[PDB]
């Protein structure tokens, strides 16, 4: 779209893998495996702390809306 929130929502489905509705470290590591670069679970855990604003253990679309600005 390009009008406002519509573009990041396509990326949330891109970041989510099993259609669970949240972005999780298990989902982040699959993207790193597709990328073919060094994989570090502790690095993925640091990404979870930036992504999980409410410390609920999951990255939700609202947590992601702030998160997508951090990663483009
Ligand atoms: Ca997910
Ligand atoms: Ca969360």
């Amino acid at each position: 779209m390009g009008k406002s929130e519509e573009e990041l929502s396509d990326l949330f489905r891109m970041f989510d893998k099993n259609a669970d509705g949240y972005i999780d470290l298990d989902e982040l590591k699959i993207m790193l495996q597709a990328t073919g670069e060094t994989i570090t679970e502790d690095d993925i855990e640091e990404l979870m702390k930036d992504g999980d604003k409410n410390n609920d253990g999951r990255i939700d679309y609202d947590e992601f809306l702030e998160f997508m600005k951090g990663v483009e």
